[PDB]
């Protein structure tokens, strides 16, 4: 008796989704952003704001503001902007809502600078490399905008679209995005731990010179066994681990060097 | 317990959506149409029927009829056809239903001459230049067909689809489409008012020769202030206004000509 | 109050949708498959497994198995695989569920070897040449996977995707797919009847040499009237009929040969 509609989601979330314009000596590129906090913090993708000399944020209520850059993270392609904090709409965030495959979602952004657009699809996959996959159509200009469920709750920040493939696009999920945002607000960057190692236990195909591995006693050909008390079998898994250790933290490692077992103290520096 | 389906919408609306074939000395192009009235009036897009020597309408019940052209409008890309009025299904129209962003919609038409197809998406934007935007997939052959909500009510007439962009397509909304239809039925064309002016108050970059501006006392460089008692600041806004005035209507205008204020009577002719 | 989701369908059906890898002397091509029976029978598309030297099936629970080929059918592009039958999830099948235009559907498969993906759309058309059409996005890798409704019931086996067309993709409907599967299990192929005739009653533009028509007394130019007691007007209709007759079945036919009516006994062989 009533038409099926996700307009309530749109009314809840779209006022917090902004149009982001990267200007330099006119518009160099453009995209979208999401108002995360009533203090004026906005998430967007780093590739939207790269090389900006001036960052303009336009709200759907027609307010236009200049933005400051709080910080950015190349590894997640996120950036935080800050605008004047008066009477801002904020995106709905439900910290208890896990994105499930098949959840209906809406992507909200500014594809082709047509003005704010809302497209619909579902959560197609999760865990993709930390990505959500979706077939809500995402186009150039959508980057940095919101993927929301039918309650308007933020599911992720839309980032990129994959014969021409159809209906394959990706978003950084909310939990990760918000964690990156908080680190950027606090530290002005995402502090990750670094070890100077390229690998495929794990073989050190290459040590990094000036790399806490080399300057620790580690050399090529080794097999690392334990990294800070944890077996080190998979590279992504082990690099994810190392990322987590604070810099200036002094960890034990365990290596095999020609059929013997030498524990190594390496001290974690900050990744560049 | 029951599968989710919009089949009721399809059962209500698809019998009124036709396949339109533009023939000349075999098929030159094809598209779709919508039966608007039980008297046999059909909306389609003008680009579907341009240069037709014969217009064939096929209904989903297998009836095939030849159509007459009632009229067409280049500015909205609409045309009205007329077929024999026996026992026709008519599209549902709810004059009170406003299309809202996020409303689920179905596009019904004949993409690639595959036979009648129904695709699903949402209302993505409204007000686009008077367009609805949708991510219900629209392809070549869909032009002229129906965009309906999940009750089967007509939301608009599908017109065109915008790396390859995905999920961006446009429809003329029902209220506008029906207004154009009524004018075409009544007058055989859409009568618009015309003033001979190109502008960007508003500067007259160019007067049109034989243009009621020039033949009224208006000249290049002027700034027009008021058009028929209304400030004239924006061009689209002011051209939309002029369009509305009936031809042979004699309106006051107000211009600035070198720091003085001369009221001008211009008489509105019909646009070609 | 609850987000709209088709996750229940995904939880019911996706565990039975597999990733299929065609290996030869590394991966030659890949796609998807559907577990049809707890005995280990899997449907996929023939084009996925063509020329395979080894067929690997990966389940979403991480089990990896080698598959045997039960048989395949070029005309429907289907194949049946067999894996070890321990504790398999099976796709939901409702023999009473007819696919209706507008039914919401989910396509489940392995596009671009991203890992199992679920996309959403509707049933766009049925009866297409026996195909379902859908705008659930289908990409390279989806072939052989499941199209399910929102209860998780199998609607069809996804086969191929049709300016770039958007949202046009095809699946073999469940009833047909299951019938082909049963014939492949039973006979190792789909046994069809054959008559040696190319036509457009029906004119025999070409007889097939060694073709039960020619070796029956039939010749070019004839008009066939009745095929086994049924008027023979349409070619698809009449070829569909002939397909149904078992080989070694001896049927009457009726032909016109220059204004006279000669009944012909032809004996149906098996198509190659």
């Amino acid at each position: 008796e009533v038409p099926t509609s996700y307009n309530q989601a749109v009314r809840r979330a779209a006022p917090a989704v902004v149009n982001v314009y990267n200007r330099s000596l006119a518009i160099r590129t453009l995209g979208s952003g999401v108002i995360m906090s009533d203090k004026g913090y906005i998430l967007t993708n780093k590739h939207v704001i790269n090389d900006a000399e001036q960052i303009i944020v336009a709200m759907q209520n027609g307010r236009i503001s200049e933005a400051l850059l709080v910080g950015s993270d190349n590894l997640t392609d996120l950036a935080v902007l800050k605008i004047d904090a008066t009477n801002l709409p904020v995106i709905p965030i439900n910290i208890n809502r896990t994105p499930h495959i098949g959840d209906v979602v809406l992507a909200i952004g500014n594809p082709y600078n047509l003005g704010q657009t809302v497209t619909q699809g579902i959560i197609s996959a999760t865990g993709r490399i930390n990505f959500l996959q979706t077939d809500a159509s995402i186009n150039q200009g959508n980057s940095g905008g919101a993927l929301v469920n039918t309650l308007g709750e933020l599911m992720g920040i839309n980032t990129l679209s994959f014969e021409t493939p159809e209906g394959i696009g990706f978003a950084i999920p909310t939990a990760l995005a918000t964690k990156v945002m908080e680190k950027l607000i606090r530290d002005g960057r995402v502090i990750r731990g670094y070890i100077g190692i390229t690998g495929e236990g794990i073989k050190v195909k290459k040590v990094s010179p000036d790399g806490p591995a080399a300057q620790a006693g580690i050399h090529v050909g080794d097999i690392i066994l334990n990294v800070n008390n944890k077996p080190a079998t998979s590279v992504i898994e082990t690099m994810d681990q190392v990322a987590e250790v604070r810099p200036g933290t002094t960890i034990p490692v365990l290596l095999l060097r020609n059929g013997q077992q030498i524990a190594v103290q390496i001290t974690i520096t900050e990744l560049d």
